[PDB]
C-alpha cells in the first residue's frame, strides 16, 4: 500500500509550554507535525515543501535502514542536497526491513527542536506480546527561543566552555501536565519515544510496573522496571496494565537528567507531572516523589526476541575518542579523535555515484569529512572512548547494532579519569548482545558496538543531542560503495537532482570537476597550538 503526503513547513506561534507564546515549525500550518502509521513492506511518498523563507529543509527517518533507498535517508550532505525555500523534494521509500517504533525529524540545523518532528510506527502480524489498547507519548524538552538564536550565542567566543544551553521546560505530545484516560484492568502498549534534542529523561509512573517489550524497533523479552532511562532518539516500548479500582488517579512522571545541564537555573522545574486517570472526576495526582534515579533498567542487559550471536572478530576496527576543545576563532567545536565534521562541497552520495571505480579510495570523500569506507560484508566494530565528562547518545543510521560493552561511569566529582576500552583487558562480551540505533556514553566511558555491512550506503554515525552535532560531533560510513553503484534502486531521481540544481549545490566529486578527483577542499578551523 502507497501512503501519500505532502506537507509544506512554515512558522507560527503556538503556546506548547503554558508559558510563552512562541513561533513553531508547523506542517501545512498544522502543529504539532502529524504522526505515520504503515504496514510491513508499505511504500511511504512524502513530498516536503520548504515554505520557511530563509533556511534550509530536510526530512530524517530515525531507524528505518533505508536498504536499498540511501538517497532517502534525508541527511544533507550525506544523502542529499539540502532542500531550499520553495523547493520541494520528494521521500520515496518501502519498508521492508523495519518492524515498531520510530520517528521522523528535520536533519537540519536545530530545526527538530522547533518542532519539525513526529512518530512513525510500523506495524506487524507476528509480535509476540497481547495487548487491549496502544498509544504514544512523545517525551521532549522545550526552549522559548528559537535554535537560530541560540546558535548565536552557543558557537561564540563568549562560551569557551561549550556550555550547551538550558531548555525552560519538559513537555509530552507537546504540553505540560497531560491527561491520560484509562480503562480499569487493560493491559496497553506504550510507546515512550523521547523526541528531544537534548536531555535525558527518567520516566515512570507512580504505582504502576512497567514491561519493557520493544527498544529501538528490536522486540525484547519482557522486562519488568519501575524506571527509564531514555536518552533522545531512543524508543522504549512498554506494556502498562491497569488496576482493578477506579477510584484514585495516578502521576505520570517525567524527570531531567540535570548532569546533562550546565548549570540548574533555580526556578527550572526539574521534574514534571501529568495525570493517569482512572476517574474524571477524582483528585489529580500530585508529584510522586522516588526514593533513587539509581534503579532504571540499563538496556544493556535487554534480550532480543530474535536471539543473534555476537558477531565474529572484527575486520574492521573504528576507534574514535570524544572530547570537546577550542579552535583557533576561539569557539568550542567537538571531535572524534582530532576531527570535527565539516561537510563537503559536495554530498558523499552525489561523489560515490560519479566516481566510477575511484569510489574504493577514502582520500575523494574528504579530510575533514570523517569518512571510513566498509567492505561487502565484513563485521565493523565501533570502539568509542569518551574523554569528555558528559553522557552521549551517540546513534548509528542504516543499522541496528550489537552492544557488547559499555563501562560505567567515570565521575570526575569523585576525582576519576577517563578510560578507553582496552581489547586485552575488558569483561566478556555478552553471548547474545542487546540490539538498538541509540546507545549513550557514561561519563568518561567506554563503549564498543558491532554490526555486519550488509547494506550498502553512506550512513551518519554521530551523537543525538543536537548542540553536539553542531559542534561537528559526527562522522561518515561508506558501506561498499560498489554495492552502491551497481543497485539500480540506489540511482538519484529526477526530483532529487532537481533540488541540487534549485539548491546551486553540485553534483560531482568533492569540490573538484570530476577531473583529477584529487582535493582542495573545506577545513576546520586550526589547531590551538
Ligand atoms: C501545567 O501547570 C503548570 C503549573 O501549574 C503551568 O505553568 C504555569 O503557567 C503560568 C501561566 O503561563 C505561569 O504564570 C506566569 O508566571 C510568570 C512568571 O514566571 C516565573 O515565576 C514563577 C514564580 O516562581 C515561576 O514558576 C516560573 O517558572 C516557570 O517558568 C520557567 C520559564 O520561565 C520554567 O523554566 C519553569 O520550569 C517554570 O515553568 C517563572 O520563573 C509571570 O510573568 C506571568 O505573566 C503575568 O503577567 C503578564 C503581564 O505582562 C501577563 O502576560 C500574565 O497574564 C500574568 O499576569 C504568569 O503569572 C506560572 O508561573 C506557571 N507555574 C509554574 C509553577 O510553572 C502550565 O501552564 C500548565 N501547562 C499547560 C496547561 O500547558
Ligand atoms: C500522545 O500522542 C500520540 C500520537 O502521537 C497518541 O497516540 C495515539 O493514541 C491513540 C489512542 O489514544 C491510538 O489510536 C488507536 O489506534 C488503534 C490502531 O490503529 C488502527 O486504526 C487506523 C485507522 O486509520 C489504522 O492504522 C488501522 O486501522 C489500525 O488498526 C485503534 O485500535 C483505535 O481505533 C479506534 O477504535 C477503537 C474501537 O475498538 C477504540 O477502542 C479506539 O479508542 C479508537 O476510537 C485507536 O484509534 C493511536 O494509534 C496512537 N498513535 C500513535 C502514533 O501511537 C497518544 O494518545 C497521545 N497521548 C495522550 C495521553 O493523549
Ligand atoms: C542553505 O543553502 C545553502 C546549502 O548549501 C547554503 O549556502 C552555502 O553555504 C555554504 C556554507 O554554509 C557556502 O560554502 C562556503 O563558500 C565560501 C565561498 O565560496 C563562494 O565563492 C565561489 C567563487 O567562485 C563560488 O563558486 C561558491 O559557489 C561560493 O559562492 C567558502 O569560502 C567557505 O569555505 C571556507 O571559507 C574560509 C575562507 O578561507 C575557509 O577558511 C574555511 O575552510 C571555510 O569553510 C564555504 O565553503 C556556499 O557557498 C553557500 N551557497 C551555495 C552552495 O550556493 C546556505 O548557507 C544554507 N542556509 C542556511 C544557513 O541554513
Ligand atoms: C516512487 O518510487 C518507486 C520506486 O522506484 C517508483 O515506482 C517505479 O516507477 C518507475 C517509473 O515511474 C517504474 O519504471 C518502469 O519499470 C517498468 C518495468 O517494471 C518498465 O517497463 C518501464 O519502462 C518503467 O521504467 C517502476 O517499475 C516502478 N516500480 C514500482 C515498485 O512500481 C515510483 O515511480 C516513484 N515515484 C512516484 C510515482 O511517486
Ligand atoms: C523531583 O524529584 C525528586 C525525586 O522524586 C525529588 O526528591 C525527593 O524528595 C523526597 C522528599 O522531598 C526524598 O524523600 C526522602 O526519603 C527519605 C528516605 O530515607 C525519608 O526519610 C525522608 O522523609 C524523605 O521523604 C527523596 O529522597 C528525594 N529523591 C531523590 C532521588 O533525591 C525532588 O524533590 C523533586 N523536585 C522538586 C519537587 O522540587
Ligand atoms: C532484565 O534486566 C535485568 C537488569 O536490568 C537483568 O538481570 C540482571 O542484571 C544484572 C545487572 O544489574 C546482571 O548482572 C545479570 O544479568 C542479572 N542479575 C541477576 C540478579 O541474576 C536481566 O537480564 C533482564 N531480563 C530480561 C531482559 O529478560
Ligand atoms: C501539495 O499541495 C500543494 C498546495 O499547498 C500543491 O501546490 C502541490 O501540488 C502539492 N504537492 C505536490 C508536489 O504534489
Ligand atoms: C470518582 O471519585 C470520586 C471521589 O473523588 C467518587 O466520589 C466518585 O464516585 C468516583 N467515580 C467513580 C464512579 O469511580
Ligand atoms: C588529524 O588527523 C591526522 C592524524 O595524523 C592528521 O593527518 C590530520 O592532519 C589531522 N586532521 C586534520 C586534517 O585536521
Ligand atoms: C539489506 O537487504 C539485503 C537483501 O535483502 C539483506 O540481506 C540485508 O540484511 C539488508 N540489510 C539490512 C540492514 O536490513
Ligand atoms: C578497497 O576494497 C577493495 C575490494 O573491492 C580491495 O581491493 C582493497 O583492499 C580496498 N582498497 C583500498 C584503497 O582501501
Ligand atoms: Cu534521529
Ligand atoms: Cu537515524
Ligand atoms: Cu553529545
Ligand atoms: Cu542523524
Amino acid at each position: 500500500e502507497t501512503h501519500t503526503f505532502n506537507w509544506t513547513t512554515g512558522w507560527d506561534y503556538r503556546n506548547v509550554d503554558g508559558l510563552k507564546s512562541r513561533p513553531v515549525i508547523t506542517c501545512n500550518g498544522q502543529f504539532p507535525w502529524p504522526d505515520i502509521t504503515v504496514n510491513k513492506g508499505d511504500r511511504v511518498q512524502i513530498y516536503l515543501t520548504n515554505g520557511m523563507n530563509n533556511t534550509n529543509t530536510s526530512m530524517h527517518f530515525h531507524g528505518l535502514f533505508q536498504n536499498g533507498t540511501a538517497s532517502m535517508d534525508g541527511v544533507p550532505f550525506l544523502t542529499q542536497c539540502p532542500i531550499a525555500p520553495g523547493s520541494t523534494m520528494l521521500y520515496n521509500f518501502t519498508v521492508d526491513y523495519n518492524v515498531g517504533t520510530y520517528w521522523y525529524h528535520s536533519h537540519t540545523d536545530g530545526q527538530y527542536e522547533d518542532g519539525m518532528k513526529g512518530l512513525f510506527i510500523i506495524k506487524d502480524d507476528s509480535f509476540p506480546y497481547d495487548y487491549d489498547e496502544e498509544l504514544s507519548l512523545s517525551l521532549s524538552e522545550w526552549y522559548h527561543d528559537l535554535v537560530t538564536d541560540l546558535t548565536k550565542s552557543f558557537m561564540s567566543v563568549y562560551n569557551p566552555t561549550g556550555a550547551e544551553p538550558i531548555p525552560q521546560n519538559l513537555i509530552v505530545n507537546n504540553t505540560m501536565n497531560l491527561t491520560w484516560e484509562v480503562q480499569p484492568d487493560t493491559t496497553y502498549l506504550l510507546r515512550i519515544v523521547n523526541v528531544g534534542g537534548f536531555v535525558s529523561q527518567y520516566f515512570w509512573i507512580e504505582d504502576h510496573e512497567m514491561t519493557v517489550v520493544e527498544i529501538d524497533g528490536i522486540t525484547t523479552e519482557k522486562n519488568v522496571t519501575d524506571m527509564l532511562y531514555i536518552t533522545v532518539a531512543q524508543r522504549y516500548t512498554v506494556l502498562v496494565h491497569t488496576k482493578n479500582d477506579t477510584d484514585k488517579n495516578f502521576a505520570i512522571m517525567q524527570k531531567f537528567d540535570d548532569t546533562m545541564l550546565d548549570v540548574i537555573p533555580s526556578d527550572l522545574q526539574l521534574n514534571a507531572t501529568s495525570y493517569m486517570v482512572y476517574n474524571k472526576t477524582a483528585a489529580l495526582p500530585t508529584q510522586n516523589y522516588v526514593d533513587s534515579i539509581d534503579n532504571f533498567l540499563d538496556d544493556f542487559y535487554l534480550q532480543p526476541y530474535e536471539k543473534e550471536a555476537i558477531y565474529g572478530e572484527p575486520d574492521h576496527v573504528i576507534t574514535v575518542d570524544v572530547v570537546m576543545d577550542n579552535l583557533k576563532n576561539g569557539v568550542n567545536y567537538a571531535f572524534f579523535n582530532n576531527i570535527t565534521y565539516t561537510a563537503p562541497k559536495v554530498p558523499t552520495l552525489m561523489t560515490v555515484l560519479s566516481s566510477g571505480d575511484q569510489a574504493n579510495n577514502s582520500e575523494i570523500y574528504g579530510s575533514n569529512t570523517h569518512t571510513f569506507i566498509l567492505e561487502k560484508d565484513e563485521i565493523v566494530e565501533i570502539v568509542l572512548n569518551n574523554q569528555d565528562t558528559g553522557t552521549h547518545p551517540f546513534h548509528l543510521h542504516g543499522h541496528a547494532f550489537q552492544t557488547i560493552q559499555r563501562d560505567r561511569t567515570y565521575d570526575d566529582a569523585l576525582g576519576e579519569v577517563p578510560h578507553s576500552f582496552d581489547p586485552d583487558n575488558h569483561p566478556a562480551f555478552p553471548e547474545y548482545p542487546m540490539r538498538r540505533d541509540t546507545l549513550y556514553v557514561r561519563p568518561q566511558s567506554n563503549f564498543v558496538i558491532r554490526f555486519k555491512a550488509d547494506n550498502p550506503g553512506v550512513w551518519f554515525f554521530h551523537c543525538h543531542i543536537e548542540w553536539h552535532l553542531l559542534q561537528g560531533l559526527g562522522l561518515v560510513l561508506v558501506e561498499d560503495p560498489f554495492g552502491i553503484q551497481d543497485a539500480h534502486s540506489q540511482q538519484l531521481s529526477e526530483n532529487h537532482l532537481e533540488v541540487c540544481q534549485s539548491c546551486s549545490v553540485a553534483t560531482e566529486g568533492n569540490a573538484a570537476a570530476n577531473t583529477l578527483d584529487l582535493t582542495d577542499l573545506t577545513g576546520e578551523n586550526v589547531q590551538h597550538a
